[PDB]
């Protein structure tokens, strides 16, 4: 694999299912590295849980939570922490009403060398045991010698961009982290860091975040072909946001522009959004429980209901996980056949403004509320014009494994996006039981 794009492990499918898929018991193994130290940064975390999936030998190395709690939430954190003297805690600084820490990464420190992994699982039992998780398992980066000038940057410029996302916390704790990074070789990191940060960016600036950092790459490092109007946008997540009373006013008219985009010259273009019905949600191997995962509020839906005449069921046969409901987020460009592929996103960025940015001061800043860190494939960072479409997910340098099956299908008429606080009461799901939030 060119890729190192895994899946998490499944508790119940076959193990044809599993093989390749990465626990996070796997990830921290003494295998991947001898460990010195290590950050993790989430949303959501249970410390007991944490600290049990290191290795028994390495779990008193130093460990950083970054995380965006305040007040009492923080104080609950700190209070799952306080047993462990090695943890030490960074409060990501969300000065934007509404906004959260949403990146999962890990950076993980070894006596060899140093690892970078980007994923979409919270730290807890659940996100890990029956859903449906993405990860991006960087290469291990080698020290660079003592005195010793060298750039160690990849023609994709992730190391220094993964400095400018640490960079944006102004944090003590992370510019230990930053100065980690500084001393090691990432040259051969062929992914590009597309990350959300707090603020209102404008100017030079307005390219470094969100839907406009993905739109610089999609110009730069892309080229778009004949019938480009005919190659489908495809957004896969767990969370809605507030779009607006109708899809011109940001859905199909920034964000849409933004993923359309391909290559420097300057619409028809299919839009499928993917995201659970209730019937899937039910049929789940967590049943009803896995929607307390999905976070879509009633009063957000009631004012969007043009939203949903987009949506498409989750359908994951390829890769044995029609019942692992997502909490991986996917963006990608398929060809009209769905055969082919000119790039592919995997993130932490739900379908919400508070996660890409929404314009302000007419088109001229770029308004982020939360914090979010994808990596990108481009066929152009692995000599490829684009990515064959790989048919079964565990079944290879030009074909990309897509985890859920294409074309996507459209809800039935019967069908209803999960949303998460009313009640299901009709039909029990795999456990018997019925949903009463
Ligand atoms: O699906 C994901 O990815 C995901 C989705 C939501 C996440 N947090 C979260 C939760 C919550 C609470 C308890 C259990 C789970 C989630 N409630 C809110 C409410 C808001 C909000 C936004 C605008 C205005 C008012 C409120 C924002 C974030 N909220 C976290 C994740 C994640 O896993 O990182």
């Amino acid at each position: 694999n060119p890729f190192q794009f895994y899946l998490t492990r499944v508790s119940g499918v076959k193990p044809k299912y599993n093989s390749g898929a990465l626990h996070i018991k796997d990830i921290l193994s003494p295998l991947f590295g001898t460990l010195v130290s290590s950050a993790q940064f989430n949303y959501c975390f249970d410390v007991d849980w944490l600290v049990k999936q290191y290795p028994p030998e390495f779990r008193k190395k130093p460990i950083l939570l970054v995380h965006g709690d305040k007040r009492e939430a923080k104080a609950h954190l700190h209070a799952q922490a306080k047993p462990y003297e090695n943890i030490s805690l960074c409060q990501a600084k969300l000065d934007i009403a509404f906004g959260t820490h949403h990146t999962k990464m890990m950076l993980l420190l070894y006596e060899e060398g140093l690892r970078v992994v980007i994923h979409t699982s919270n730290l807890i039992h659940a996100d890990w045991h029956q859903k449906t998780q993405g990860i991006w398992l960087s290469p291990l980066y080698p020290r660079i010698a003592d005195g010793t000038h060298k750039s160690g940057e990849s023609p994709t410029h992730f190391k220094a961009d993964l400095i400018s996302y640490l960079m944006a916390y102004n944090a003590p704790s992370l510019k230990e982290w930053i100065d980690v990074i500084h001393k090691h070789d990432l040259s051969e990191t062929n992914v590009y860091l597309i990350g959300s940060t707090p603020g209102r960016f404008q100017g030079s600036q307005k390219d470094n975040w969100g839907h406009f950092r993905l739109k610089k790459l999609l110009k730069d490092h892309a080229s778009s072909m004949p019938n480009a109007e005919s190659w489908p946008v495809v957004g896969q997540f767990s969370s809605v946001g507030s779009l607006g009373a109708d899809e011109s006013k940001w859905l199909c008219s920034e964000f849409k522009e933004s993923m359309l985009t391909l290559g420097k010259e300057s619409s028809s273009v299919p839009l499928y959004l993917i995201y659970p019905s209730v019937e899937n949600v039910r049929t789940s191997l967590e049943g009803y429980p896995a929607g307390g995962s999905l976070p879509y509020s009633i009063q957000t839906a009631e004012k969007q209901n043009w939203l949903h005449s987009y949506f498409h069921k989750w359908s994951a046969e390829t890769s044995g996980r029609s019942n692992a409901m997502p909490h991986i987020k996917t963006y990608m460009r398929p060809s009209p056949d769905f055969s082919k592929i000119a790039w592919f996103l995997v993130t932490s960025a739900n379908l919400s403004k508070a996660a890409w940015g929404a314009l302000e001061k007419n088109g001229t800043q770029l308004m982020i509320r939360s914090y979010e860190l994808g990596v990108l494939f481009l066929p152009s960072a692995f000599g490829l014009d684009s990515f064959k479409v790989k048919q079964k997910f565990f079944a290879p340098m030009a074909t990309f494994p897509v985890p859920y099956d294409l074309p996507p299908e459209l809800y039935g008429s019967k069908d209803r996006p999960w949303i998460w606080n009313i009640p299901y009461v009709k039909a029990p799901d795999t456990h018997g039981n019925m949903w009463v939030p």
